[PDB]
DNA sequence: ATTATGACGCT
DNA sequence: AGCGTCATA
């Protein structure tokens, strides 16, 4: 009734750089632009592994986690860019620097939460308010929303044949209905957020050349969900009112954080398939199956409601260095293990120093992770030690000190079982 | 031999 | 503290 919270208190956006790694390589090498292309790392094993794919290439069925040799069978003209290799490993510096280009432009408009290298959440609530005062009850022209889609529209009543045609029909339906008289109507607020998102995205492309997609809604999960509805280079407005129809045929695994084991349990235990079917279960029922927190979250989420805040954080919380040693390449000697801990430590030191100079902070804890031959777990062991100095040899030495007793070998010089993964992460930052 | 990252929850 | 889940660069 009148006391039922509807979760329309915020305007939040999710922005995702389209095939980011690919765009970065294409900006630098015009020959790759507007072509089927992919970024790959390494080359020897089956042409190297693919980690990003242009949309031209996706139409051919090329995906990430695919071997380049195999992608070439689906798409013979596919162009490839290799990740830079340093110290015998993949180095992602070019893309991290590129990401900062984007994050710093986004920050001019609103407060952002860096989710990963290529996507961030935006809290547009206060921004929308300010804009709504300048508008002075003035209607919003469709011309201000040239790449916006309104989910669920158009509906009801011959140009409806092409994609752009449909987009505009929906947009006009949405705008014709808007009641601009009310400055507290959630739909008006979402709409103004979309205007701002258009502007943010224009600013990003003009100043970097990078294109992106975006979702606009009242919370992070709906925003994220919306972002993926119309790609590439488009944005989607998912209103609170669109939720029931949209969720009625939305597989549970499409909602963020339900794409794994918990989503599978939800589907198996409850005997449902779509997000909307969740509304038939009381909060208590949900809690009894999935715990108090997930239960409460699910109850609200299937109703389009979520309260997780956009955290004011533009910098990553950790800085890590990682390398897998698969199959026959696994590390089985001591000199081998130390040499790689040293290569990793040397990258880490280089990245931490620049981070201390750029961002006025120092990491204080070193996490060391390894994997042993046979364990299906990403990580077999995790030990942390103190990180007092940015010195590669010290960090590499301390890392060894905390793992050296994992060696089963009776011989000092050999290492068993062979290690299939080394990982050094700097964490626990402090002001400096 | 589905990388090399990143964020977060549980106990 | 050390382990596990979820997500795509």
């Amino acid at each position: 009734g009148p006391h039922m919270a509807t979760g329309q208190d915020r305007v939040v956006a999710l922005v995702d750089m389209d095939c980011f790694f690919v765009q970065v390589e294409q900006r630098q090498n015009p020959h790759l632009r507007n072509k089927p292309c992919a970024v790959v790392q390494y080359k020897s094993w089956k042409g190297g592994g693919i980690i990003a794919v242009s949309y031209e290439a996706r139409a051919f069925g090329v995906t990430r986690s695919m071997w380049a040799d195999d992608a070439k069978k689906l798409c013979p003209d596919l162009l490839l860019a290799q990740v830079r290799e340093s110290r015998g490993k993949a180095n992602l510096t070019k893309y991290r620097e590129a990401s900062v280009e984007v994050m710093e432009i986004m920050s001019r408009f609103a407060v952002i939460e860096r989710a990963s290298i290529d996507e961030a959440y935006v809290d547009l609530t206060s921004a929308v308010q300010e804009r709504l005062q300048k508008l002075q009850g003035q209607p919003i022209s469709a011309d201000l929303l040239p790449s916006t889609y309104i989910e669920g529209l158009p509906q009801g009543p011959e140009e409806t044949v092409q994609k752009e045609g449909m987009r505009k029909q929906g947009l006009f339906q949405w705008l014709d209905s808007l009641q601009i008289d009310n400055l507290t109507s959630p739909d008006l607020q979402l709409t103004v957020g979309a205007v701002i998102v258009e502007e943010m995205r224009a600013a990003i492309e003009r100043e970097t050349g990078f294109q992106c997609s975006a979702g606009i809604s009242h919370n992070k999960v709906l925003a994220k969900l919306a972002c993926g509805l119309n790609k590439p280079n488009r944005q989607t407005l998912v209103s609170h009112g669109s939720v029931p129809q949209l969720f009625s045929q939305m597989p549970i695994r499409k909602i963020r954080s339900l794409g794994g084991k918990l989503g599978a349990s939800v589907i198996e235990i409850l005997g449902i398939e779509y997000m909307g079917e969740l509304t038939q279960f009381t909060e208590s029922q949900l809690q009894s199956h999935f715990g108090e927190k997930n239960g409460s979250w699910l109850y609200a989420m299937c109703r389009g409601i979520e309260h997780d805040p956009v955290k004011p954080r533009q910098l990553p919380k950790t800085i890590g260095c990682s390398k897998n040693f698969p199959g026959k390449t696994a590390l089985a000697t001591r000199e081998q293990v130390q040499w790689w801990l040293l290569q990793l430590a040397q990258e880490l030191e280089e990245r931490l120093t620049k981070d201390r100079n750029d961002n006025d902070r120092v990491a204080t804890q070193l996490v060391v992770s390894i994997r042993v031959q046979g364990d299906k777990r990403l990580s077999s062991l995790r030990r942390c030690c103190a990180l007092t100095r940015y010195d590669a040899h010290k960090m590499s030495h301390d890392a060894f000190t905390v793992i050296k007793n994992c060696n089963t070998s009776g011989i000092q010089t050999e290492w068993s079982p062979p290690l299939t993964m080394l990982f050094l992460c700097a964490t626990k930052f402090s002001a400096s």
